[PDB]
């Protein structure tokens, strides 16, 4: 079935090397590329980098690329398996690597091939990608997700003092996915004007995922700006707010530092209980319906307590790392109620689908996500539709490594035509539709 | 030959609507999308917007989309013309529109179809797109271009006081195109560090094309920053500097305002002779080998005079707007010696190729270019190779609406094998290769 596999080094959206794979069958060429995180969990599958400091400051992926071209490719070509057999092909790669964290080939080597196999398998079945994915997962009623656009940014890879990472808007009230795009774009452009007038003409350049990074410290101030943009755009009834705290980035000596990008002073640090109290203030005062990584990735007690005391969506990202073993624990301890699905945290399509289904079988929500380093690849657009999760976050409506996904979801909606169902207010549980 | 043509509204890289066209033949689906400028010349073909202030702040393109779906599509289908007939199909669309500047359907409507036809035509010919373009243009050779990366920005769409629009790096001394990408990315990442250290960690958010906008006024200081980054990265002998002044943006009453983003003060203004004297200093003191739009789009006297007094490349952008009639005037008056090629400045593939051939026959260089509003489309990567121009500017190595083109050029280089040649130091006159 597989005739040829050829990998290369391309540049991702931040200008860093990443893996791209060309897989050939009788039906042609199938291409996929691998994304790369900025604030990665310590439990993520291994991203293999060259570490040659003379080349791309040690960020090359020539080794991953060679593993694919020289070792993985002949193995899969010899397998006598059809590209539709995703699970058997992924399992072959997992055994050939043979390590728990994919540290021999790199998660980025294995994922690249996994994604290309999946696209080739869709064509072999004569199906669009999202339909092939639905069938791999045992689904049949497709769903267009609510997009979650980050519009204000802070955290460890933003230049301001704002400690929490992402402030997102979700047009739960839009009529369709195409309508949701209009709502998101209009509020984003509105917000640009708001920030410009208040903070200055130089305050509206964008961060890695297209969000604004005004120089503020107060997290409540970010929320106030977002709420202001929504209202001024005219969509108070139709748009709500999500947050990615990424609290692992500012966990310090059992406590949390909301001014961690200023010179270190431990008198600043607060306990998780204080932090929890802050979140409760946010949920009271703003339409915050979802909070991601509110506590450190190892701070299991704090997660379980906070989740037990709120009625909103609580999302595991660095806590769960799209990893069935960590997810089973989180389910048992009721640490959260939503999984952030990132295929390159676990490193294969089959495992990501397994992680999604384990979440869903235990009544969790699932939100498909980009990484900070993205590409022109639009795989996750089909993935979120085929897995029917009802929610995706894949950037501000700015920069085309983000828009390529949102544009593709508009095409899918169009293609499904009258069978298109938008998750809307059922983004947490879209199966009821 | 054309079975179906369907147009839709997608979002470009700034989050504004633009035109995308799907064209179906017997060989499948061929998709293209239209870019949009931020500092457009007054003589560019018309970009048709809806102007509905309630929807996308006036920037919808539903009217242009309807012109394609209702009018252009059935006409071209009923013509029975083969997609290999680029000129005949383009000419038919010009006839239907019937206006000089494509103001009936919009240059964006017409170009959308023109691009998709070209891709479909390549498939019909069973050629890669760059080879089909080469045949259309009457070329037999192919060359990989030197990339020009916009790394420091000022001008009318940057929040600093810096007047001149773009400061670019060109790895003329690279060994290959793929090597040129490494050189550019490394200098780009080095520059980010230089800016962070000199202007603060909050000064490194990116503009529309992925470059930095530090808060500076003097244009010489921008050149200082770029030189310092080149030297720090260790590539002094291999990377040179290009400028896009975009002087039409700060032309005022026959003079030029190098502080036009400060409250208006006519005592500030300088003459074209003084501005030319300033450029002379830059060319003496920095490795500037190319200056684009050094004077206003109508200031023919200043262009001719400057061009006669320097040995560097002088690029017409807003001066020439990819338009054979204005190019003929510039040729006659020796206003410049290079054409910036922007397919949507003129509105069709056929007219753009005509523009290119006219420049080359009169000994001009041609630099293929992006617009500020780009998409995930990679047509101009194939275009610059098929036209053999030896130079492209399509952004900083940041944001995938820019990387998509750079990545595609790496793929083409790889595809051409040992037949691939890199323009290098012959970027102005690649025909000697
Ligand atoms: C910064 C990011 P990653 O790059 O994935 O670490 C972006 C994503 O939105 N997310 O959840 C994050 O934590
Ligand atoms: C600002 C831009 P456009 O959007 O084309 O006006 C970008 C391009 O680099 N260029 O030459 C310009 O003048
Ligand atoms: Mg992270
Ligand atoms: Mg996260
Ligand atoms: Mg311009
Ligand atoms: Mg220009």
């Amino acid at each position: 079935s597989i005739e040829k596999i050829w990998a290369r080094e391309i540049l991702d959206s931040r200008g860093n090397p990443t893996v791209e794979v060309d897989l050939y069958t009788a039906k042609g060429l199938f291409r996929a590329a691998v994304p790369s995180g900025a604030s990665t969990g310590i439990y993520e599958a291994l991203e293999l980098r060259d570490g040659d400091k003379q080349r791309y400051l040690g960020k090359g992926v020539l080794k991953a690329v060679d593993h694919i071209n020289s070792t993985i490719a002949p193995a899969l070509i010899s397998s006598g398996l059809s590209v539709v057999e995703q699970e058997k092909l992924d399992n072959l790669m997992l055994e050939l690597d043979g390590t728990e964290n994919k540290s021999k080939f790199g998660a980025n080597a294995i994922l690249g091939v996994s994604l290309a196999v999946c696209k080739a398998g869709a064509a072999e079945r004569e199906l669009p990608l999202y339909r092939h994915i639905a069938q791999l997962a045992g689904n049949s009623d497709l769903i267009l997700p609510v997009p979650a656009f980050n519009v204000i940014n802070g955290g460890s890879h933003a230049g301001n003092k704002l400690a929490m990472q992402e402030f997102m808007i979700l047009p739960v009230g839009a009529e369709s996915f195409r309508d949701a795009m209009r709502l998101g774009a209009e509020v984003y452009h509105t917000l640009k004007g708001v920030i410009k007038d208040k903070y200055g003409k130089d305050a509206t350049n964008v961060g890695d995922e297209g969000g604004f990074a005004p120089n503020i410290l107060e997290n409540s101030e970010a929320l106030e700006l977002v709420k202001e943009a929504i209202d001024k755009a005219g969509y108070t009834e139709k748009i709500v707010i999500g947050m990615d705290v990424a609290a692992s980035e500012f966990y310090r000596d059992g406590k949390y530092d909301l001014d961690f990008k200023s010179p270190t002073d431990p008198s600043r640090y607060i306990t998780g209980d204080q932090l929890g109290a802050l979140y409760q203030d946010f949920v009271r005062d703003y339409p915050v319906v979802s909070i991601e990584d509110p506590f450190d990735q190892d701070d299991w007690a704090a997660w379980s307590k906070f989740t037990a005391n709120v009625g909103i969506q609580i999302v595991g990202d660095d806590l769960t790392v799209t990893n069935p073993k960590r997810i089973e624990r989180a389910v048992e301890e009721k640490a959260c109620n939503c999984l952030l699905l990132k295929v390159n945290q676990i490193g294969s399509v089959t495992e990501a689908i397994q992680a999604c289904k384990l979440a869903q079988e235990n009544g969790w929500g699932v939100m498909v996500s980009h990484r900070s380093g993205e590409t022109e690849d639009t795989f996750i657009a089909d993935l979120v539709v085929g897995l029917c999760t009802g929610q995706i976050k894949t950037g501000a409506p700015c920069r085309s490594e983000r828009l390529a996904k949102y544009n593709q979801l508009m095409r899918i909606e169009e293609e499904l035509g009258d069978e298109a169902r938008f998750a809307g207010h059922n983004f947490r549980n879209p199966s009821v539709l």
